[PDB]
């Protein structure tokens, strides 16, 4: 679309929205939820945050190294100065809600959203076929400070927390 | 297009694409799908399909799966031999909502209808989601088939339906 690429210095986009079921305290997978819409774009202009997109809830790659690479970190990505961590995918909002219940995450600390018909991750380049890329954008009182995707099937080089880490290490306020 | 119907053969070639249970209820550990084939699965004995609009979304899980699992053994008591949930969800996605759902072995199947294949070909799918909807067969004849179109109604596609029919059999 008209927003890609998303590069470092651009502001992220206007009008972001993604669909999500606010976390409660509670993991309880068979309690659904009700789903809101979050604006991204009015969250992403204040403060630090890591957007991450997944080609999919419960798939192998997303699950076993890439989502949790980003939960056992998360303490280190607090001090590094993160306010929001997001994960995005195409699946809807009550199958992101069970993914994040499903890897333990009963509060803020990531929250799992939806990008309904990969209407963003579309906008930027970044989709294909109905699932969005994998790929993590960095951003800071609205500018994008980072943004990468994977094309390589099962890594996560340039979307994993290694490279937010760095990316954010480079930044010069820790 | 006219809609499955009692006494009709249930359709040849459909297949689903599932992840195998392990026994294991772990969410975060996932298989690798395989082919279901339905069609011959249907083909001896009884079995009831049940098609519905998403996993893990509200009357989905609160109200339609959790019925059949509560009911099961009297399923069971009517001579029923398989129970497969569909949906337009990956596989991957189907097998972790019947882990969350407590189902360990293959008395409840999940599996899915990739790209509504199954569901648009008998009329009952739509945007990229299977209808909700039981069929239920033995030896591969149809002997109930309907479609629920009220939102959070399980009144055609619900266990208690699925009883009632198996009751007057």
């Amino acid at each position: 679309g008209a927003m890609a690429p998303l590069q470092p210095g651009d502001s992220f986009p206007a009008n972001v929205v993604f669909s999500y079921i606010p976390p409660t305290g509670s993991l309880d997978l068979t309690v659904s939820g009700r789903p809101i819409e979050y604006n991204a774009s009015e969250a992403l202009a204040k403060g630090t945050s890591v957007l991450v997109a997944v080609p999919g809830a419960f798939t192998p790659t997303c699950q076993e190294k890439h989502v949790t690479g980003f939960i056992a970190k998360l303490d280190q990505l607090r001090q590094a100065g993160v306010d929001r961590v997001l994960f995005i995918a195409s699946n809807d909002a009550f199958v992101m809600s069970a993914w994040g219940k499903a890897n333990g995450i009963k509060d803020e600390s990531i929250l799992f959203l939806s990008d309904s018909d990969t209407a963003f991750s579309s906008s930027i380049g970044w989709a294909n076929a109905g699932r969005t890329g994998r790929y993590a954008i960095v951003v800071k009182d609205g500018k994008v400070v980072y943004a990468a995707v994977d094309t390589v099937r099962g890594s996560t080089e340039k979307s994993g927390v290694d490279a937010v880490l760095t990316v954010l290490g480079n930044q010069g306020k820790l």
